[PDB]
């Protein structure tokens, strides 16, 4: 049974955990909880293949860290998450994608750019801006809401599909 090793990265507070817990357990964590387990497992059927997701939910990262690079370098694909109402988090994406490229030693890494919190009205990152950023990386852009479930499955399943192309 194939296992897909996914890693969730991005700035603090963008909804990495909320996305992963919505995916795995169908619950929205509406309260920012600072001790949430990093590892998740789920058996799912994706395009007719019964498979295991092994998801590593990481933290935001402000400063370079060799142990953080090591913790995430065995991912097969990466969800690079920002929030649509957090310009900073969007601008921070390129540090995360550089870290991915450094750890995989490649510019051809399975990856999905996720614009989370799409339910919220205070949008400061336009869809076009993110589409463009994603296009510059050669990856898809998908908007999600961990609160409403919009795009959540899509983002994770898209990442599996990208891993399958690699
Ligand atoms: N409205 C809304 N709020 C959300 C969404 N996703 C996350 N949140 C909220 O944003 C806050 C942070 O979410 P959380 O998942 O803890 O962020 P994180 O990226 O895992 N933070 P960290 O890197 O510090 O571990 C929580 O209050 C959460 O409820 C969303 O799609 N919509
Ligand atoms: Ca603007
Ligand atoms: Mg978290
Ligand atoms: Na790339």
């Amino acid at each position: 049974m194939t296992e897909y090793k996914l890693v969730v990265v991005g700035a603090g507070g963008v909804g990495k955990s909320a996305l992963t817990i919505q995916l795995i357990q169908n619950h929205f964590v509406d309260e920012y909880d600072p001790t949430i387990e990093d590892s998740y497992r789920k058996q799912v059927v994706i395009d007719g293949e019964t498979c295991l997701l092994d998801i590593l939910d990481t933290a935001g990262q402000e400063e370079y860290s060799a142990m953080r690079d090591q913790y995430m370098r065995t991912g097969e694909g990466f969800l690079c998450v920002f929030a649509i109402n957090n310009t900073k988090s969007f601008e921070d994406i390129h540090q995360y994608r550089e870290q991915i490229k450094r750890v995989k030693d490649s510019d051809d890494v399975p990856m999905v750019l996720v614009g989370n919190k799409c339910d919220l009205a205070a949008r400061t990152v336009e869809s076009r801006q993110a589409q463009d950023l994603a296009r510059s990386y050669g990856i898809p852009y998908i908007e999600t809401s961990a609160k409403t479930r919009q795009g959540v499955e899509d983002a994770f399943y898209t990442l599996v599909r990208e891993i399958r192309q690699h």
